[PDB]
């Protein structure tokens, strides 16, 4: 159930908390274990994964790591070269592309993108989800257990089921929670890959 | 170094102490972390998962769960009808095929099994074991999955050199080594295949 666990308005100063994001975001990963298929529960441990790094960062200590810029500026100084391909940092570069994609995924859902040939498949969804998010950062062993993977991709019908856990609530109801998520959840992405400009953070390299 | 690490001897009654075994696995999956790639660490995340559930079982009671004979016959009793696909039973169901998927693996190489034409590939060694060990138990996005991540594997000279993490020794005596640790190895992964049958414990399910 996506929106009871909305993430906080972004504050004026666009200064986004640690504590409170990381808890807001770790509802998410397992969703990946409702979609019908075990060839997701190793996506749920990457995302986890990163989250449980920044985490263990932030428990070090609290007040230097409050927000995630703080993250960044620290690590900049601590780590000189190695930065940004370290700690938290790194792990937030990654974690903020995972969340990018299910971004683009329930945007795209909620917009009524569809295969107008097979309206109840969420491929193409997916699809874009991934190529906006993801694949720039992909070598092709990687793109192609992406493909591979998009067969276990449950049906449309199946996947609004599983979000609303039975409910008993129509597809368009459903949507329109989704929507309401995503209003603070894009604000406080966008905020974040803005940081990673703003800071030179960002790194191209593909796995 | 696999030899630094083998695994006792089988006992006269073929019983295999709990304790000694998971801590002789579980130097195991790092492996997959030099291979060169990280398709493999999903792998070394998905057998350690194994050893973990196991080992928390055990934990609950050593003396009960003494022996891995111990804990099928002890969770036969305590789970009645969702057994054996429940708790440390169905962990090691699991765990026993991705053992045995590295000994035929590792035992293929060995032999001088390769592909005539492609002889520093170990692509022929990884095939035949996921064939013995694991193929039928896996669907087909899956087995997809699995041949996606053939092309990551590395040449068998990088592999080899990453067995004896460059020790400046011959391929000769790193495999020498390698049919060392086999010997215990492939005993103990026997008697485990071996008790699963005697207990009925052993379950077909395809993911
Ligand atoms: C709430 C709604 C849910 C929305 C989702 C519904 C979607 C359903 C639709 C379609 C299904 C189709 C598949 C969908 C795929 C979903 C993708 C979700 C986003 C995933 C994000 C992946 C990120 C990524 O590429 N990571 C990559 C980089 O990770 C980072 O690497 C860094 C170093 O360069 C660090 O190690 C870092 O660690 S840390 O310590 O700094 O934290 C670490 O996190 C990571 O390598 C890729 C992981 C994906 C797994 C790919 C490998 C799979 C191998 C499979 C092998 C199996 C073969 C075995 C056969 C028996
Ligand atoms: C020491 C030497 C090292 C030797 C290895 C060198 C090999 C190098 C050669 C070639 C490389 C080619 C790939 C090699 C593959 C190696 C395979 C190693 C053996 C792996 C064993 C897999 C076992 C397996 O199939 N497991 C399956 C069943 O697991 C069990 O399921 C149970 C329920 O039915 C339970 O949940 C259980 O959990 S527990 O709680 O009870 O413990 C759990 O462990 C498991 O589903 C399969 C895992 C493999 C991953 C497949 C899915 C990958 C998805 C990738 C998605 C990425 C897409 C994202 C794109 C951004």
């Amino acid at each position: 159930l996506l929106a009871e666990h909305l993430l906080k308005p972004l504050p004026a100063d666009k200064q986004i908390e640690t504590g409170p994001f990381l808890e807001a975001v770790s509802h998410l990963p397992p969703f990946f274990d409702c979609l019908g298929s075990p060839v997701f529960t190793p996506i749920k441990d990457v995302i986890s994964g990163n989250i449980t790094k920044i985490k263990a960062v932030y428990d070090t200590n609290p007040a230097k790591f409050r927000t995630l810029q703080n993250i960044l500026e620290v690590e900049k100084e601590m780590y000189g070269a190695e930065w940004p391909k370290v700690g938290a940092t790194l792990a937030l570069m990654w974690l903020k592309r995972g969340l990018r994609f299910i971004q683009v995924f329930l945007q795209s859902i909620c917009d009524g993108e569809r295969d107008e040939n097979h309206p109840n498949l969420i491929r193409v969804n997916a699809t874009k989800a991934y190529e906006m998010a993801l694949k720039k950062y992909h070598g092709w062993i990687v793109q192609k257990i992406f493909q591979a993977a998009l067969y276990a991709a449950p049906y449309k019908s199946d996947f609004l089921k599983a979000l609303s856990k039975g409910q008993n609530v129509t597809e368009e109801e459903c949507l329109e929670k989704i929507r309401l998520f995503l209003v603070n959840y894009t604000a406080t992405i966008d905020v974040i890959y803005e940081m990673y400009t703003q800071m030179n953070a960002e790194l191209n390299y593909k796995v």
